[PDB]
DNA sequence: GTAGACCTGG
DNA sequence: CAGGTCTAC
């Protein structure tokens, strides 16, 4: 009975385990629909199920306690193993206290706009994913890419389990994206201009960058080094890559510059360009804005510019 | 080194 | 009308 549908720490208490989390270093509810990953959804109040480690989880937290549940036979509690991989996702090593306390301390702004937005971090993710999905998030905005992001893997991603009447299913890998008429086929789940970047560098680096392993090992190269090859990919500019390094490849420093992060800029910093005589966004204003917010928060740039995000809703 | 074109739900 | 990327003078 309760076997079915999405679990509740209520309903099926014997099934959930915790990680030892408190709401200071995390709160899903800031984290999981903010565009950082566009598969977590709140199937049930204060409770986000999505696909993490190829596996389908439900998670929800308490004051001190981030409670986890997942659905592989035979139903059981989360292995210690397995909760680690919750834990790596949400870098819970990285401690949120310390950054706040250090970027406070540098930025008075940050200081008073952080206090009512603590637990935003960042969630480390799979470079596919975070690749394609981000070519997706061009002149779009989070509730259209969630759609073509989930039309996206029902169409091409392996199924995973079904929970009421929703079919959970894996990120596609690059050989489905690069197999034969995806840009028609994804044209046709109305992912528009964006369905032909999807295409291009799904072939692009299983063709000539030389597959999976060019872009998993960017995690060992420089941020520099990382932007720079990113950039080589169709559809992928200097600000999805920013989002890519920053997400996906370990480079806490990335910071990528949007409209968005111009409007902060603008009205909480009274920022304006030094080098380009451009006033307005271009490349070399852009790059510019980006080394702004890194001289000020430092190594975790990126970070800080997240939790900036969040309180301007 | 700065404009329209690219798609389409609103 | 709306988060960028790409490419033409
Ligand atoms: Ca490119």
């Amino acid at each position: 009975g309760s076997e079915f549908g999405h679990r509740t720490l209520a309903s099926t208490p014997a099934l959930w385990a915790s990680i030892p989390c408190p709401r200071s270093e995390l709160r899903l509810d800031l984290v999981l629909p903010s565009a950082q990953s566009f598969r977590w959804r709140e199937q049930s109040p204060a409770h986000w199920s999505g696909v993490l480690a190829d596996q389908v989880w439900t998670l929800t937290q308490t004051e001190e306690q981030l409670h986890c549940t997942v659905y592989r036979s035979q139903a059981s509690r989360p292995t210690p193993d397995e909760l680690e991989a919750v834990r790596k996702y949400f870098q819970l090593d990285v401690t949120l206290a310390q950054l706040y306390h250090h970027w406070g301390s540098v930025d008075s702004h940050f200081q008073e706009v952080a206090q009512k937005f603590q637990g935003v971090r960042l969630l480390r993710q799979d470079p596919i994913e975070c690749l394609f999905s981000f070519i997706c998030s061009s002149c779009n905005n989070i509730a259209r890419i969630t759609g073509m992001v989930e039309r996206l893997c029902q169409a091409f991603g392996p199924r995973l389990i079904q929970l009421d009447d929703v079919t959970y299913h894996g990120f596609p890998s690059l050989q489905a994206l690069a197999g034969p008429e995806v840009e028609a086929h994804l044209r046709k789940l109305g992912l528009g201009y964006r369905a032909r970047y999807v295409s291009a560098s799904a072939r692009a680096i299983l063709e000539e960058q030389g597959g999976l392993a060019w872009l998993q090992q960017l995690r060992e190269s420089s941020y520099e080094e990382a932007h720079k090859a990113l950039c080589i990919l169709p559809g992928v500019g200097t600000q999805v890559a920013d989002c890519i390094c920053l997400m996906a490849l370990d480079k806490p420093q990335a910071v990528p510059v949007d409209v968005h992060m111009w409007h902060i800029a603008q009205r909480d910093y009274s920022w304006h360009p030094t080098t380009s005589q451009a006033k307005g966004p271009s490349p070399q204003t852009n790059k510019e804005l980006g080394n702004f917010f890194r001289s000020l928060w430092g190594p975790y740039a990126g970070w800080a510019q997240a939790v900036l995000f969040s309180a301007d809703l």
